[PDB]
């Protein structure tokens, strides 16, 4: 995608969960189901304000845990997060540090989510015992997803993917160049 990020509708992920994500990288929170996506995909860089993934929503479906090859479940439902926030390469090595140089993370996935606590998603999604899952994404419209958009944290916040067709297409917009 412009920049040289990789971003596309459908595809592989794994999967994590964080707390804190009120004030996230697009510039605006959410009270439904958010995730933060991998740098990569993301669109952006930190400092650097909206990516094009921002305001896009995702069906996620979890069904392995790969640290438990042999773990058959139960695991979580399948849910619709929208992006609201970066997963930078910086600080997340093992689940988002995919570059154009290294375009997979430690597990071979070219994607990651990592499901904010905060609003719900995560309790749905893993498994008690079981945090790290890889699985699906697959972009949908947000018709699909619960809930509504926070204020503006600052100029230029964005989430008007949440209205665009699924990738390729522009919304929001990337910034910078993708990480090497």
């Amino acid at each position: 995608a412009t920049g040289g990020y990789v971003q596309q509708a459908t595809g592989q992920a794994s999967f994590t969960m964080y707390s804190g994500c009120g004030s996230p990288a697009c510039g605006k929170a959410a009270s439904g189901f958010t995730a933060a996506i991998n740098q990569l995909a993301f669109g952006s860089a930190p400092g650097l304000g909206a990516g094009d993934a921002c305001g896009r929503c995702f069906a996620l479906t979890g069904n392995h845990d790969p640290y438990s090859p042999n773990y058959t479940g139960p695991f979580g439902q399948t849910i619709v997060v929208k992006v609201t926030d970066l997963c930078p390469v910086q600080g997340n090595q093992e689940f988002c540090g995919q570059t154009t140089s290294n375009p997979t993370n430690q597990h071979g996935m070219p994607f990651h989510f990592d499901i904010c606590e905060d609003t719900g998603g995560s309790a749905k999604f893993f498994p008690s015992g079981h945090g790290a899952l890889t699985g699906t994404f697959t972009e949908v419209s947000c018709s699909q997803w619960s809930g509504s958009d926070g204020g503006q944290l600052w100029n230029g916040a964005c989430l008007s993917g949440e209205t665009a067709p699924n990738w390729p297409s522009t919304a929001c917009g990337n910034k910078g160049t993708a990480p090497s």
